[PDB]
């Protein structure tokens, strides 16, 4: 089993037009796609999952689940690599969000 | 009665492991569209999809769909998710032969 890590992105939502949900939640799981395929070869990854998670209960909530798997003679550092694949995401959707505030 | 499972195993050896991720997205995201295109807001309680990409141990692509709705709600959960997930093998098979033709 080679270098492996999971991180989820959550973000609390405001209000949103159906379209706008959708969008939202396919924006924040494709920026962590885009970015791994980005930084890493086909050959690379393993194994890789995402969930798209919306929940909607006192508060309206999107949570990305990721979780990525390299092979074991690949020497990437994973966590750090999901880290910044997280971190651009929640900064593309927070200005996202601000963009629709308008 | 107030949620759904399903989980549906995909081959696709004809497709680079580059299709494969845009392949795991359309299905994902047609089983999401379908569930929020069927469904008012506040009958989705809980929505949850995941693409699951790993050629080399699986068929290739795996989907998981989980969703729940209100207790007090009364909708056909397997029912609706069977729909969705038939609407994206349909999808999902007009892009393959979309693909084959390029």
């Amino acid at each position: 089993k080679g270098s492996s890590g999971k991180r989820v992105i959550h973000i609390g939502l405001p209000e949103l037009s159906e379209e706008q949900l959708i969008e939202i939640g396919e924006l924040a799981q494709e920026t962590i796609i885009d970015y791994v395929f980005d930084h890493l070869t086909r050959s690379e990854v393993k194994d890789i999952e995402v969930t798209m998670r919306i929940n909607r209960e006192e508060t309206l909530d999107l949570e990305i689940e990721v979780y990525l798997e390299v092979p074991i003679f690949v020497k990437v550092d994973v966590d750090k690599l999901i880290d910044e694949a997280v971190e651009r995401a929640y900064e593309i959707v927070e200005r996202k969000l601000r963009e629709i505030a308008n």
